[PDB]
């Protein structure tokens, strides 16, 4: 066991209830400061509130529930990054409805196979996805009820999130007064998000109540300090958005968003808003590797540069952290079916080319590739990994489940990787 990594110990240990309930108490712990700001969209500038959010959140829930969602169904949101992205994902959890995330922007034919799997009676979606959705409804009439998330007023005949709500709450509704649906979190799925065909990879709420340890984690996460800013450039539909993004509501962080990469607007959003951290997809650091611009703007703020998701070369690491005047990059790996990130730089324990160290509560080793047995220091072999953040299984696909989890429960991710003398983990990129 001296090959077998460990994650340390949470700073704070696992609170109990749904992510739902976590989500719903802290938000509304943020609601009652007014002018806290959830999300600021940079290309429009408008903030929302935690009020706001949660007041909505809460009015979305209680309507989905009185619809008749429950744990048997699902719902799917199908929205680029957007001020309105995380009401119906937040109103879900709270009364345990699984949230299939769909690619805003796939064509058609993904959008079926994605919606295939995720069967989901209810579809939010904004404009500029509604005709696609329309389609996919043709041929998965599952889909009953269409409603738009970037309007107040009805659109095209469909409701808004707005008018659907007040069709559906009882009179006298109080956003305070609602609680949060209590269920066991081991079985009652909270996402369904998709593979690298794509497959569906159901979450139970737990492996979110694990993220929410990490994400306030001083090591593994981001210290819960008042007027902290986030600028990210990630899908919410991936599980790096998506996670990283929940985990920013639980901290009470300002979630600055873009949709749409431009290099004067990420720059200048850096430096207006103030931004402390910023979390880019691994192609953004490559086109940072190049930029000239980044000495033009007051980022003294900026403390760290996160990355994730995809190989990250050292080389371009290393430029980037030059390029912004910063000792090193923040990094982390993961996989979909991993629910969020399992290894991570820990804080100010950065080292270049690697990807960070086992997170609290999991455990990593490196297995011979023609063997299976464990190797020791820097030894290369394929990585597996074993923790509560790892899914339920493939949706109705169990032979596929099965070729990656082994009976005791490691996940043979795929990748080579080591791990060194200070126990930070490479991968090895085959080419
Ligand atoms: N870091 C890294 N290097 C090289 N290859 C990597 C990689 N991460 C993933 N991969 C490759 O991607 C596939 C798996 O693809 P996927 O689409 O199934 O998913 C993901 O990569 C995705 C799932 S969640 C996730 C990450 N989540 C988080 C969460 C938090 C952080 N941070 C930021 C870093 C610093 C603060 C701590 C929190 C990062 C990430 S990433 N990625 C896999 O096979 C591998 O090949």
């Amino acid at each position: 066991a001296k090959n077998i990594k460990k994650g340390p110990a949470p700073f704070y240990p696992l609170e109990d209830g749904t992510a739902g309930e976590q989500l719903h108490k802290a938000m509304k712990r943020y609601a009652l400061v007014p002018g806290t700001i959830a999300f600021t969209d940079a290309h429009i500038e408008v903030n929302i509130t935690y009020a706001e959010y949660f007041e909505m959140s809460v009015r979305l829930a209680e309507a989905m529930k009185r619809y008749g969602l429950n744990t048997n169904h699902r719902i799917v949101v199908c929205s680029e990054n957007s001020l309105q992205f995380f009401m119906p994902v937040l109103g879900a959890l709270f009364i345990g409805v699984a949230v299939a995330p769909a690619n805003d922007i796939y064509n058609e034919r993904e959008l079926l196979n994605s919606m295939n799997i995720s069967q989901p009676t209810v579809v939010f979606v904004s404009k500029k996805g509604l005709q696609k959705i329309l389609n996919v409804q043709k041929k998965l009439p599952i889909i009953q009820k269409i409603i738009i998330m970037d309007s107040k007023t009805d659109y095209q005949g469909f409701q808004s999130m707005y008018t659907f709500v007040t069709s559906h709450l009882p009179p006298g509704f109080n956003e305070y007064d609602f609680v949060p649906e209590s269920f066991d979190r081991d079985k009652t799925i909270a996402l369904i998000m998709n593979s690298s065909l794509p497959k569906g990879v159901a979450l139970p709420h737990r492996t979110a109540c694990v993220r929410f340890s990490h994400a306030r984690d001083p090591i593994f996460g981001n210290q819960i300090i008042p007027d902290t800013a986030i600028l990210s450039v990630v899908p919410f539909h991936h599980g790096f958005g998506m996670f990283t993004t929940l985990g920013y509501l639980i901290c009470g962080f300002r979630v600055v968003l873009m949709y749409r990469f431009e290099e004067e607007l990420f720059l200048r959003s850096l430096q207006d808003y103030k931004i402390q951290s910023a979390l880019l997809v691994p192609t953004l650091f490559s086109f940072f590797a190049k930029s000239t611009l980044i000495d033009k703007y007051d980022l003294s703020n900026l403390h760290e540069i996160a990355s994730g998701g995809a190989p990250l070369s050292k080389e371009v690491g290393e430029a980037v952290a030059k390029r912004f005047h910063l000792p090193g990059i923040r990094q982390g790996y993961g996989l979909t079916e991993t629910t969020s990130a399992i290894l991570i730089t820990p804080e100010g324990d950065d080292k270049p080319g690697a990807v960070g160290k086992v997170v609290p509560f999991f455990e990593a080793k490196v297995v011979d590739l023609d063997t299976g047995k464990t190797l020791g220091v820097n030894q290369r072999g394929e990585l597996c990994v074993r923790g509560p953040m790892i899914m339920s299984g493939y949706v109705n696909n169990p032979e596929a489940t099965n070729a990656l989890i082994d009976k005791d429960g490691w996940l043979h991710s795929g990748d080579i990787a080591y791990w060194d003398e200070d126990e930070h983990f490479f991968i090895v990129d085959r080419l």
